[PDB]
């Protein structure tokens, strides 16, 4: 247990990605508050995985798009466990369009869940963490390589996440909190699955032909909270299958 | 003991960041050989220690068939040696060019191809290369820094070619051990990276360099 007595925030916890990192980081002793946007049915599912295991977690419901409802989730999780040591961005919004198509609507969206809302609860968890903390963004290797044109959008919110990495571990290394951006591939969920044929392109652009795991995304993400983790700082981390290389 | 029954080498294994990773990849199970003919070993262990230069190529491809001989294919390689010898563009020796060129580069290669010859499909190759691939903040390390970004596009082509096996291949970046976070790494930092990535929940990660430097180059 690892993580015994540390107290974690993942915003985006209640499917693929978030699911298995509220529960990885509850398996190895963490108190658990996460942030869902849709399905109270599912959340209760992910809380019911971390207590039948015998941990503990509280799950809010919040707009990632909104940045008073996040700044909300993170007092009430702070109420209910006390300060944080370990804060997780997962919010997420993968929207295709060319550059003369996009609708300004979906620009301002990805905006608003990629890019603004990593940083307003990065703040204010940043003000009710603990020294020696962890604040962990999950990026994409699209911040890295883009392939394929109708990604613009969506890359540029991805690679905004490596200079509010470099910054943040400026502003939070003399509190010995580490700030580091998880640059995943393709990973088989539920609304990308490793199924069809955009998934067998994908393969082919990848040094290992296959589909990432949410296990193994949060089996990185743990480490990278755990108290190994303490001198990685300002860094992006790619775990994308040779997508990037 | 995830590396239970895995076998693994570390070239520049005898201390500080070497030592650690052999001493953490063998208390997580592994058999080890390690690079620092002569070789030395205890009855019933399953570390085995190889005098070898690592500008000696013809040395370092034998130790690797030693190595295989004890314990059968490679899970995991290492690549851990590393010579820095500061000196501007216009002074520095080419004695010193080419030391740092045999041991940072090329034996780098030397050793990572051996140890394809006989590795398991879902091994594992971990150069340790350095920082000062991304940000050089001072003069006297061009060479230095030529020697270990080198390793980034050796990561890269090397997890394109054994990406078929299921062999991952990735570049490790460390810092001292212009800091974020107000001191130096310890080395078993360094070695708790690197058993994480020669470990069976790192196989989506390759090809990459990972900078594990408290922020140096932030």
């Amino acid at each position: 247990h690892p993580l015994q007595g540390k107290v974690a925030f993942v915003q985006g916890g209640s499917r693929g990605i978030g699911a298995a990192i509220v529960k990885r980081l509850a398996s190895e002793g963490a108190a658990v508050a996460f942030t869902y946007a849709a399905s109270a049915d599912r959340a209760e599912a992910v809380a019911s995985a971390v207590t039948t295991a015998g941990g503990k977690v509280l799950a809010i419901k919040a707009d990632s798009a909104d940045a008073a409802a996040l700044q909300q989730a993170v007092r009430q999780a702070v109420s209910h466990f006390g300060n944080l040591d370990i804060l997780v961005n997962n919010a997420g919004v993968f929207t295709l369009g060319g550059t003369e198509e996009l609708a300004l609507d979906d620009l301002d969206r990805m905006l608003a869940v990629n890019v603004r809302s990593v940083f307003v609860a990065s703040q204010e968890a940043a003000r009710h963490m603990n020294d020696g903390g962890r604040i962990i963004h999950i990026g994409s290797t699209n911040a890295e390589r883009v392939p394929f044109g109708g990604a613009a959008v969506y890359a540029m919110s991805k690679s905004a996440l490596v200079g509010l990495t470099k910054g943040m571990a400026r502003d939070l290394g003399p509190r010995s909190i580490t700030v580091n951006n998880v640059q995943p591939g393709p990973v088989d969920t539920e609304m990308n699955p490793d199924a069809g044929e955009f998934a067998d392109q994908l393969k082919q652009l990848m040094a290992i032909g296959r589909y990432g795991k949410d296990e193994e995304i949060a089996g990185f993400v743990a480490y990278l909270a755990g108290p190994q983790a303490g001198y990685i700082t300002g860094a992006s981390l790619s775990i994308d299958g040779g997508f990037s290389a």
